């Protein structure tokens, strides 16, 4: 019918209708909740392969209809020959291409629609790189070379999404194999320990075991493993002076930089699917900056990351006998301060869990405001720290699927067959 | 479906879940919208006959499981038993021991409970003979005089009479057996505990004469058969407290901090198998976030982070300088140390959680699931250093549970 949502600080209530627009599941029924999964559906628009043309068309027209109401036409002129148009080329190709217009109404209205992004607010200023006509590893590359450095901007991040040709048959994909344009290798020791990052140890030994000379560090950036038109990935080294890196250091604790640790600037996400009008773009790197709990509390404390807890409590002279010492806690709170005042020090965009949360509140009223609604994550929206002292703890949200979307898809090297 | 998983991305372990086949109630959820951070998704509104019968026969059937009898001789006396009950009384009577086992099939229901490891040690205190707010008083205190065990806490539940038609409620209108009064100055301050404002004003309009003070036990509001509740003032000696002092920093006392020992929950129903227990105050202990992060670090509660973070020299004047993150850090410090000192039992929130893992995986094990409501099994800070952060959980509901219900002074028709 019509929902609505409560702030249990503020006591103001929001009233949803937006999800009556909401057309894929959640994973939820009446009787099972499945709001903490990380992947609870797997119901899509389309259908394995190359759908046929009732299937694609459909998801097609609606995209067109929506984007056609966004900018009050809807019957015009315009939007029947553009239905027209997508028909006759579904029709030759089994497919269809989008006018630049659209597809950049597509890639904002994919962030807009991002219930886990606590990031929102900035969702209708993005930069938008057609890499459309991209054909081979090197081309894929140069645009993202160009896209770092638009990006990074000096320090002064700006938003970006780079949208390489969409799936075809699925066996001319593109992809960019690594998860992030920028992330630090990880490899396993001979003494069973790990050395750098834990979470990228199968994708660096897919990158030796290409060719790639690890220069075996705590801090090694990673190459580009770049998949163009489904042939075999190729490795490139982006340019250093395009990595901008933040040494991380403490305000108060000197011996904080002595940890040797550092942290790059540029957050962008590479391994995700853009869907659009039931079309996938299977490579889109998209990146924005970071809020500094993803790296001080869950790149550099998850225990299957950099794990670093021990070592800052131990030079705290933190009691670490028993866990009601909040040791762990202490040591936390201070590698966060240590990462907010390295990055603010070099002048690097990052917000912190404080500010970040107090906007997406305010977004949230905003999208209420004018669109009926916001979809919003509450797992993945409070900060993995200090929860309850940030707004959205205390914030009720309705989450449903809204498209166009970003979506998950399998890794690559999974799914690819050499040649 | 026939088998649901749920994966571990920390330890990457995957249990299976079965036992959501047997929920029966909703979620509030829906196959299109997520409800999973909703807080709540007639006095009339009582069983008719015919929705007791399932109801009952569910209950009894899953007793007679439980041990081991399951269409026994016995069972289907019992089954047969009830049925009469139903239809001469319309309602029904559970013996002692289907009490005790829905009262702790209650607690090992409850997705939001992160203790449920000790579902099964909980002494039941069968109150169902009490017919005045005077003997309500005299269970109550009993409850808490063996509950606090001098510092060595025990839970327990004390069940009084179930609902007949809806007009003749047990309830304790307090919201827990001990709490702090809120008093709301002309200026617009407030003194104690702002989330019992409305309580207190409640109690003081019944004849309660307030101190007016920080931390003021409130007294007990307590209506037996549907009659307007009545006031008493639990013995003091009775009310364990722990003033809150620091490890480290010496004027923490100072700040003039105190909580009291025994957490007892007086507010929610206990449904059992048809039956609906309105006045069903149960007690374990605390975590130390639940005092620490909560009653002392929400905006609407005591509100004291910027006082400690003052004495504490840190700059407020960005959030960046994460002051308010420092601050709850040293006072969950604090409660935790001045617990312990004292000893008076309380579980920091790392340890909690472990214990929760290993309780889901052992509930996985033995009974095919665990509901679990993430949103609220973990902590309200430092999330992602615990385990449950990184644990999928399924959440659905199973009976008997304990369930929310209306103030009773939204509904009370007073005499
Ligand atoms: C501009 C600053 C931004 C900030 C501060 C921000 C913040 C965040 C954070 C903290 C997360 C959680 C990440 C995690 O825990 O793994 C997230 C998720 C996400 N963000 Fe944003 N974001 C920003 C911009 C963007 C942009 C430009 C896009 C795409 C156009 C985007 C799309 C998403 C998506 C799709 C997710 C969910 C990913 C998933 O489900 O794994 N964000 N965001
Ligand atoms: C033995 C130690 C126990 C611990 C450490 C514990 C811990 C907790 C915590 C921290 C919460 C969240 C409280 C909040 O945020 O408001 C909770 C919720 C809950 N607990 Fe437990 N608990 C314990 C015992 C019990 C017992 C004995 C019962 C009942 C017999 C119980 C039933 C519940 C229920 C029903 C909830 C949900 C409250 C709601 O929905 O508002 N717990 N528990
Ligand atoms: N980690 C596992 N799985 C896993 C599950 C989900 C994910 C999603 C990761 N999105 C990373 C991510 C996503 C979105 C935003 C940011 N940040 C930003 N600010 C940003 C980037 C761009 C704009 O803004 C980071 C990643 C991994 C795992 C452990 C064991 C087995 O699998
Ligand atoms: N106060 C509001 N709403 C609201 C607040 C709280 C709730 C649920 C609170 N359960 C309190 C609770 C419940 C269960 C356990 C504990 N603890 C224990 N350790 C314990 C007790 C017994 C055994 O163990 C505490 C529901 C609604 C509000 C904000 C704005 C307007 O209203
Ligand atoms: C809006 C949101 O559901 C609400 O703040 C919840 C979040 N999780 C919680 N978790 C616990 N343990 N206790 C709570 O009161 C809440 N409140
Ligand atoms: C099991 C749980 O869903 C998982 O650990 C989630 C919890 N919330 C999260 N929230 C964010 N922002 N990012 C994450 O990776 C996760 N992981
Ligand atoms: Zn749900």
């Amino acid at each position: 019918r019509f929902l609505k949502v409560k702030n249990w600080e503020t006591e103001v209530v929001l009233t949803d209708t937006l999800h009556l627009k909401s057309t894929l599941e959640t994973g939820c029924t009446e009787y099972i909740c499945m709001g903490s999964i990380m992947h609870p559906s797997q119901h899509a628009r389309r259908p394995e392969d190359v759908a046929t043309k009732d299937q694609l068309f459909p998801l097609a027209k609606e995209f067109i209809d929506q984007y056609y109401s966004s900018i009050k036409r809807f019957g015009s002129k315009a939007h029947m020959e553009r239905l027209e148009e997508v028909n006759k080329e579904i029709d030759t190709t089994s497919t269809y291409q989008l006018k630049d217009t659209e597809l950049i109404y597509g890639a904002k209205h994919a962030w807009r629609n991002a219930s886990r992004c606590v990031g929102r607010i900035q969702w209708s200023k993005l930069q938008v790189f057609d890499a459309r006509d991209c054909t081979t590893a090197h081309g894929m590359f140069n645009y993202i070379c160009n896209h770092v450095k638009y990006a990074t901007n000096k320090g002064n991040l700006r938003s970006a999404i780079t949208i390489f040709p969409q799936r075809t048959d699925g066996k001319h994909d593109f992809r960019v194999w690594n998860s992030q344009l920028i992330r630090y290798a990880g490899y396993k020791q001979p003494d069973g320990s790990t050395l750098g990052d834990p979470a990228n140890v199968q994708f660096t030994e897919i990158c030796i075991q290409q060719g790639w000379k690890p220069p075996r560090g705590r801090f090694d950036v990673l190459p580009l493993l770049l998949q163009a038109n489904g042939n075999d990935p190729e490795l490139f080294q982006i340019p250093p002076e395009l990595v901008l890196e933040v040494p991380i250091r403490h305000p108060k604790f000197e011996w904080f930089k002595d940890l040797g640790l550092k942290w790059y600037g540029l957050p962008a996400v590479s391994n995700m699917l853009l869907e659009i009008g039931g079309l996938e773009f299977s490579a889109c790197p998209f990146s924005g900056w970071y809020m500094g709990t993803e790296i001080g509390v869950r790149d550099y404390c998850d225990n299957s990351r950099y794990n670093i807890l021990e070592e800052v409590a131990k030079k705290m002279n933190l009691d670490m006998r028993k866990t009601s010492s909040l040791w762990k806690d202490q040591a936390l709170v201070e590698i966060n301060i240590a990462v907010l005042y390295s990055f603010q020090s070099d002048k690097v965009t990052i917000v912190d869990h404080h500010s970040a949360t107090e906007s997406f509140i305010k977004h949230m009223e905003n999208e209420y405001r004018c669109r009926g609604g916001c979809p919003a994550d509450w797992v993945w929206i409070v900060p993995p720290m200090s929860g309850s002292i940030t707004p959205v703890f205390h914030q009720e949200m309705l989450n449903y699927r809204l498209t166009p979307s970003f979506e998950y898809q399998p890794d690559p090297w999974n799914t690819h067959v050499w040649k």
